């Protein structure tokens, strides 16, 4: 059964793409370089500002390729998938407000999809150290609020605009599971990180923190958790992104506490999945238009259990 | 006679450059700083993560300058040059598998050059310590296997993919001289270390880098290989360290080691050169640019 983004959602997608996700990053250049060994004159307070600013595909510049339309749109698919899975779980995760994702309605998922469109829209570079991250999330929140108060007051109440603005903002001190709305926004973003993060971050965790895939299996069970993993990898391929290989025989040899590795192996199981190279055509099709991206996403089958 | 990189070697060079060597390092930033007074505060388990991440030249960031395209391509010149010298030696070094460099063919040197292009491709920072080294070599070995099984099966057999993958992986416990393939890979990487290591490591020593060359290839060929390397450093824009043996007694190394080094290498004085940003960029930002720079350096008369 397909995961559908309706005309209202796609209308907002067009707005976000036009006003934000298609735009060049602006906190870039020599004025934004950083040096850890020796302070220097700069605007930056950490690294990352000049990474992955744009790629060129058939002579056309795709700005912000790692946080652009495809990344954004993929996350809207994940939330709908996890909403289905949570509703099947004997004890879904209770968030700080006493509510679970299974407490959400279909209308709530529409509102969450709309907010997810803005989640990384405020970025002005790839920088991801705290100060930059927080500023960029505040900027995206303000972009959401401005649009919502002009165009979405028939759909969002005032309390809802405040809740979703805050979910986007991700203020210092906020909890990852504050509300189910915020939780699913964060989890969706986490899933998409598999495309760029190491085996350590995806499967093992650092010291505290669990790997991405083990989180999914903790929440959704092994079957649905691995199925959400595979689904996302499918969307990566459909949208032209390199699909990392997965090889659990490599895990004991990455420098991680073996206690930690063996825990990962017992949760995930032995796993071996081939990688795939990036496809520039598919990257441009998914990056340069809402309809192009959405067609790519819709090409990928959902898990058999999705309804 | 020139050292030639074949068209297929260059094809693989382009791929490794686009996919890996051009790309920014990832095990960088505030989560990878290290303070030994507080060893587990971040993800780092040692020093170096945030060292020489990139250099900006004429407005363009040249990522991983220490372990980039020019470092990698220079190593392929060295292996071809050591293969020629090995064939002149009366008793080339027998590796753990019973074979020597002189046992290799020209086709094995091509395969060796292709594996050499992945040798540091898996690095994700300048981190110096074992855990990071070994993870980075495992990553490069798997980047080579993935590429080779998709694109190189017309050239490499499955046994060869396994061999060269293991050469790049450099697993804890592996022998430096396990096979002539891996030996020559390791020797070529060490040659390139001359550009960044102290005269202690280069001359005095374990055996110093230059005395190792002289033990294996004779003093004439060994010093010629050292000089050729230093030529490729200059052609690619790298700073060329001075050599002054008159300083060797003043470095805090014991005298007996200094004497040994002078007995093997001889007195030696060679001036340094400063880095050249334009040549660094030319050699760092494209395969063709790098290969042109490497070709400009005359090879030893005996090559």
């Amino acid at each position: 059964m397909p995961i559908i983004l309706d005309s209202d959602v796609l209308e907002v997608a067009e707005y976000v793409y036009k006003t934000r996700l298609s735009q060049p990053y602006t906190e870039v250049g020599s004025e934004w370089e950083y040096n850890y060994k020796n302070p220097t004159a700069t605007f930056a307070k950490g690294d990352g500002h000049n990474l992955q600013r744009y790629i060129t595909i058939d002579g056309k510049q795709l700005h912000r390729p790692i946080h652009g339309l495809a990344h954004t749109m993929r996350t809207l698919m994940y939330s709908q998938l996890m909403y289905c899975s949570s509703k099947k779980q004997p004890s879904p995760h209770v968030c700080q407000d006493g509510r679970t994702i299974a407490d959400l309605s279909e209308l709530d998922l529409k509102k969450i999809n709309i907010a997810q469109l803005f989640f990384v829209a405020g970025r002005e570079s790839e920088a991801s150290y705290g100060d930059a991250y927080h500023r960029y999330h505040l900027y995206g929140a303000k972009q959401f609020e401005e649009y919502a108060r002009k165009h979405l007051t028939h759909l969002f109440s005032e309390e809802e605009i405040r809740l979703y603005s805050r979910c986007i903002e991700d203020r210092v001190g906020d909890s990852f599971d504050g509300t189910p709305e915020g939780y699913i926004i964060h989890l969706s973003h986490m899933i998409d990180l598999m495309r760029c993060k190491s085996p350590v971050e995806v499967f093992l965790g650092h010291s505290g923190v669990s790997g991405i895939v083990p989180t999914l299996i903790h929440l959704f069970g092994k079957q649905d958790g691995l199925d959400i993993m595979h689904y996302a990898r499918g969307l990566f391929a459909a949208t032209g992104e390199a699909v990392p290989y997965i090889d659990s025989s490599e895990w004991p040899h990455l420098g991680v506490d073996l206690s930690r590795v063996q825990r990962a192996l017992s949760i995930v199981g032995d796993i071996n999945v081939p990688g795939q190279e990036a496809d520039s055509k598919k990257t441009a099709q998914a990056g340069f238009s809402v309809d192009g991206c959405y067609s790519a996403l819709t090409s990928v089958p959902t898990p058999s259990w999705y309804e």
